[PDB]
């Protein structure tokens, strides 16, 4: 499936650029209109929607639960949400607000003992392991936010039933240069029991086509949709052919 993505800061749909320390900088504001954007995405056939709560990421005390509740209610397609999910209570709050899947990167690589417990409480279908991948000079898929590889972390969670992984090539985020096809070809084949979502870099319709047959189950598209490189409708018809 095609998975359209929005970044949210205090109710605003934003463009950000990832910085060194896991930090980032706000580039563009697209508007204060997340719900109509999501409804248009759904109307065009998007089967899943992706939201990153950057406000909650900075400060979990400020998680945008009331907004998320409204956004989930206002469409009839499942929404997955990430952003500074740190505790079992955070996961529960998001599911209670009507989120279909909770997306977790930082806490999952930092505190595997804790997050394993979440798998056992909520079940594997409720949780998406998000991997912020940096390929180093040696070819290692680094995912720390000492080092941790993609493979090491996937293996960490397979025993508690890991099924969904969002694999972001963070150097590709917002570049419009294409997603990392070879990376997805490799990891999808290595873990055929896992449903990988690709993320970062989609630039034009050819880039969607290029991920067909890689094994990727979901293609996250952010910037290209926001800046009208193509519509959700045509992304879907490319992806489904
Ligand atoms: N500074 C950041 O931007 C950022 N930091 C963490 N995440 C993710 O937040 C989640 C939870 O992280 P954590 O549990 O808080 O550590 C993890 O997945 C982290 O990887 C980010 N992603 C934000 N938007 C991503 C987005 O809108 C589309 O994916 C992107 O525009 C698609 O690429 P494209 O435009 O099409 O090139
Ligand atoms: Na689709």
């Amino acid at each position: 499936m095609i998975i359209p993505a929005l970044n949210l800061i205090g109710g605003t749909v934003v463009r950000v650029v990832r910085l060194h320390q896991g930090d980032y900088a706000r580039l563009r504001d697209y508007g204060n209109d997340p719900l109509p954007r999501l409804q248009d995405y759904a109307a065009q056939g998007a089967g899943v929607l992706h939201l990153v709560d950057l406000t909650g990421a900075k400060d979990p005390a400020k998680r945008q639960i009331p907004l998320i509740k409204t956004l989930v209610a206002g469409v009839n397609v499942p929404v997955q949400v990430g952003g500074g999910v740190r505790t079992e209570e955070d996961v529960a709050a998001l599911l209670k607000a009507g989120v279909a899947r909770v997306v977790i990167a930082s806490t999952a690589v930092k505190s595997p003992d804790v997050v394993k417990g979440w798998f056992e409480r909520f079940g594997a279908q409720a949780l998406v392991l998000a991997l912020d991948v940096r390929i180093d000079e040696h070819g290692t898929k680094q995912v720390a936010v000492s080092g941790v590889s993609l493979e090491q972390l996937v293996e960490t969670y397979l025993p508690v039933g890991l099924k969904h992984v969002l694999c972001t090539d963070i150097s590709r985020d917002g570049t419009l240069a294409g997603s990392n096809v070879s990376l997805y070809e490799e990891v999808c084949a290595r873990y055929p029991q896992i449903a990988f979502q690709s993320s970062g870099g989609i630039g034009d319709i050819d880039d969607i086509a290029a991920l067909r047959g890689t094994g990727v189950r979901g293609v996250i598209v952010g910037r290209a949709l926001l800046e009208g490189k193509f519509t959700v409708k045509e992304a879907i018809q490319c992806w489904q052919n």
